[PDB]
């Protein structure tokens, strides 16, 4: 079928900003595809947050640093 109201990645609880992610401190909240989809989860697990996220609060990728993997000086803001 085509509607799935899989939600979307709601913090569990209040994340300070500067704190690296963890599924201790995330949910799915059942519902509607607004913010996170919960296939990329997984992604979002390790990331730090830019602001002091809410409990039960919409993550959104503008909220999160990009990967800090890349042994290189590259990556112009999309800002």
């Amino acid at each position: 079928g085509s509607s799935g109201s899989s939600g979307s990645v709601v913090a569990k609880v209040k994340i300070p900003e500067g704190t690296i992610l963890t599924m201790d401190m995330l949910t799915v909240k059942v519902g509607e595809p607004k913010g996170y989809p919960p296939e990329d989860i997984f992604n979002l697990v390790g990331k730090k947050v830019l602001v002091t996220v809410e409990e039960d609060d919409t993550i959104m990728e503008e909220l999160v640093d990009n990967h800090g993997k890349k042994i290189k000086s590259s990556g112009p803001s999309s800002g």
